[PDB]
């Protein structure tokens, strides 16, 4: 039936999966907002190239999903493998299981603001 | 009839009076929090524990998003931790940072919950 935030949401996740950044404004707004910078849609687009750069086997897949008409929360989980330093860490090619929490405002269909934490203890962790 | 978010509230309203022994009206007896399945008992050790370990704690939810059975919410913390909080010496120094949380109600009380806390922030405010 009619889409939802849900779906919405899942077809962002599918493009980012396919890292089809081209397509990245059919689902976030010109002014996005992530943590608070206002660095807009190249901003964003940006920081998810980096993302791809530092993680090349990165994967998103959200375990739970709340939304409502504006909002839409996810609990992401990732198996993936940082080649490098990732949140100050020298993860160095391990493979590491961690979750993000990021609540998003959508407006007209499109993100608008994020605001995301990442679970760095858990990495930590497995490192350590 | 009444939502996940007013029985939210009145719980965050509780914690923040300390008033553990009316915990079980909002949480599960079987409780898991992070995977770790320690009841309402381990739960109320969990916020005595917070609690002492940072005095002046207070829970306010910056944003809230719920459906039928399940509530996200941001959280925005602002307090002083008396000595090591997330193996970080904070040690008296007064730090924001927030924590986003998802809790699955069953029969209006919390029965999971996953928490993520924002360390980045806190290592930001000492380093």
């Amino acid at each position: 039936g009619m889409q939802t935030l849900n779906d919405i949401y899942l077809a962002y996740l599918d493009s980012l999966n396919h890292q089809a950044f081209d397509e990245l404004g059919t689902f976030v707004d010109d002014n996005v907002e992530h943590n608070g910078r206002p660095f807009g849609l190249s901003g964003y687009r940006d920081m998810l190239v980096k993302d791809f750069a530092d993680i090349p086997d990165l994967r998103f897949e959200a375990e739970i999903l709340v939304s409502d008409a504006t909002r839409l929360a996810a609990r992401l989980f990732f198996d993936c493998t940082p080649k490098s330093i990732f949140m100050d860490l020298p993860v160095n090619g391990r493979r590491v299981q961690f979750c993000e929490h990021v609540f998003y405002d959508f407006e007209q269909a499109k993100i608008r603001r994020v605001w995301s934490v990442l679970d760095k203890v858990a990495i930590e962790r497995q490192l350590g």
